[PDB]
């Protein structure tokens, strides 16, 4: 288990998300699904010119898995996945994101729902989750587990639990008062409201 | 001068944009600026780990250049730019875009303003332009000019006019009835309405 610090501005953004009063939390799901879609776009695109990249799974889809007993909502995709390095650079640093622009926007009148415009939508997970686990598998690396309850750090370790094939799985350990998002009709409502046009099957599992 | 065919679905999307009655054309600028921003994000990001990528220009900005005499609106950025190959793959084929999802969305109630959600916002240029020229320079290639008046094809050639350094320049040869978008106050209005939060300076040139 390796423990890393978030880049300062990331930590600041996370704090903002966790601490700002903002009721319209449901947008977290849209942003996660949107990331999934992007990742699926990427493998689809690369696999045009190299079909062997599908050897780890041809089906391109997104699964939504609620679990009331564990109080978790899991979003799984069969997208391109992330290597260890992608994982650490993309989740722990500003990278190609508009972290700064977002935080500045928030001061100039913008609202949190616009987070996706700035390439940092993943962190909206922290509107509803006390902890977030990201399990990922890229064709070019082994399976890794990223994890963070915020507070300025995250961990990365190899994951030898259930091999995934290829893709990314985001496990949301929900806050106590956010169990709303484990309810079939609530989830259905949100997907219809915000993600009806996504170009990949979205399957909502039942319990 | 090499002449290429658009991938069928691209050609179909372009036709849709050109032929669909849709008054809210001003969104074209938002989408172009958004592409610019993304491209600037990318060079910013790569230049963290390799500062020599800025040798071709350290300033990261977007310029808006109207020209009433030529009836053109030009959008210039100092982003990462595109190689010849990126140019041909990214503008001529579906690539990583949601072209299909967009066109399907349009049938299921979506509207053209949502084009950006599907990674094909560039083509909104054809709401206002009869022709679009894209001049680009990536650190890893020479300067190239892409061009298309739609109708199913585009051309690519080396550009030895004015070297750019690094970046992408989108020249919009406006349709006769769209000279609206050469007016300083109109442009100002649109940038404020749709692109106020972009994280790079946007400079509007005067004539
Ligand atoms: C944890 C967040 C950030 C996240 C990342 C991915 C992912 O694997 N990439 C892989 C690389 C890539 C390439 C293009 C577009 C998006 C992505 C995201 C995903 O599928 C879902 C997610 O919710
Ligand atoms: C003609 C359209 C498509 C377009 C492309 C670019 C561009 O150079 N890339 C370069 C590669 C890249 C990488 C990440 C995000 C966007 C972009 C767009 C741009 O700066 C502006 C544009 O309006």
């Amino acid at each position: 288990v390796e423990t890393f610090a978030f880049q300062a501005e990331i930590a600041q953004l996370m704090s903002l998300i966790i601490n700002t009063f903002y009721s319209n939390k449901e947008i977290f799901l849209r942003e996660l699904i949107s990331n999934s879609s992007d990742a699926l776009d990427k493998i689809r695109y690369e696999s045009l010119t190299d079909p062997s990249k599908l050897d780890s799974g041809k089906e391109l889809h997104i699964n939504l898995i609620p679990n009331k007993q564990d109080r978790t909502l899991t979003i799984v995709d069969t997208g391109i996945g992330m290597t260890k390095a992608d994982l650490i650079n993309n989740l722990g640093t500003i990278a190609k994101s508009g972290t700064k622009a977002f935080m500045e926007a928030l001061q100039a009148g913008a609202d949190i729902s616009m987070i996706g415009q700035f390439g940092v939508g993943f962190y909206s997970a922290y509107l509803v989750a006390e902890k977030v686990t990201v399990i990922t598998k890229h064709n070019d690396d082994e399976q890794y587990a990223w994890e963070s309850s915020a507070g300025g750090s995250f961990t990365v370790r190899t994951d030898t639990g259930e091999p995934m094939g290829r893709g990314t799985k985001v496990i949301l350990h929900l806050k106590e008062d956010q169990t709303e998002y484990l309810e079939e009709r609530r989830i259905k409502e949100i997907v219809k409201k915000h993600s009806q046009f996504i170009g990949y099957p979205i399957t909502l599992f039942v319990e």
